[PDB]
C-alpha cells in the first residue's frame, strides 16, 4: 500500500536482433514516502537464450556502485514463450536505500562465454524501439514480499 513504491523503467542499449550481448537498462524510483532497502530488491529479463552457454551479466554503472550490482541466470520450468531463462538481478547491502522520490538507473550487459549470438527479436523482456526509459511491464521487479512491478511470462 506503500511498502512497495517502486516504479520501473527500462530500454535496450543495443536493438542489434543478431547481437552478441544483450544490454538492459533499468530506472527504479521511489514513488513513496519511505526509504526502499535495495538489498531486498531483484529484477528479472526473460528471454530465449538462443543456444544455452554459460552466461556472465557486468553492471557497467549504477549510482549505488556497480560491484554492488550482480546477475545470474536462472532457467524458466516450463519454457514459454519469449522466455526459456532470465536473468536475475541483485543488490548487496553495500547498495544502500533508495530514498523516496528518488530514482537510480542500473546499466549492464550480458554474453555468452563463448560469444556467440543472441537473437534478440523473440525475447519477452527485448524492447525494440524504445531509446529512452519507458514504463515496461515485460521486465519484473520484486521485494521481500516477492513480485512488485510487471508481468511474468
Ligand atoms: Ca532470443
Ligand atoms: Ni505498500
Amino acid at each position: 500500500g506503500s511498502h512497495m513504491n517502486l516504479k520501473v523503467e527500462f530500454f535496450n542499449a543495443g536493438t542489434q536482433a543478431q547481437s552478441n550481448s544483450i544490454y538492459p537498462k533499468f530506472r527504479l524510483t521511489n514513488t513513496g514516502s519511505n526509504a526502499i532497502n535495495l538489498a531486498d530488491v531483484k529484477l528479472h529479463y526473460y528471454f530465449t537464450v538462443d543456444g544455452d552457454k554459460a552466461q556472465t551479466f557486468w553492471c557497467d554503472w549504477s549510482p549505488v556502485g556497480s560491484s554492488n550490482v550482480t546477475g545470474t541466470f536462472v532457467k524458466m520450468n516450463p519454457t514459454t514463450t519469449g522466455a526459456d531463462q532470465y536473468l536475475e538481478i541483485a543488490f548487496s547491502s553495500a547498495a544502500g536505500t533508495l530514498a523516496a522520490n528518488t530514482s537510480i538507473e542500473v546499466q549492464g550487459r550480458f554474453a555468452k562465454s563463448d560469444w556467440t549470438n543472441y537473437n534478440q527479436a523473440d525475447d519477452y523482456s527485448f524492447n525494440s524501439s524504445a531509446t529512452t526509459y519507458t514504463s515496461w511491464d515485460k521486465v519484473t521487479a520484486y521485494s521481500a514480499e516477492g513480485l512488485i512491478w510487471g508481468i511474468e511470462p
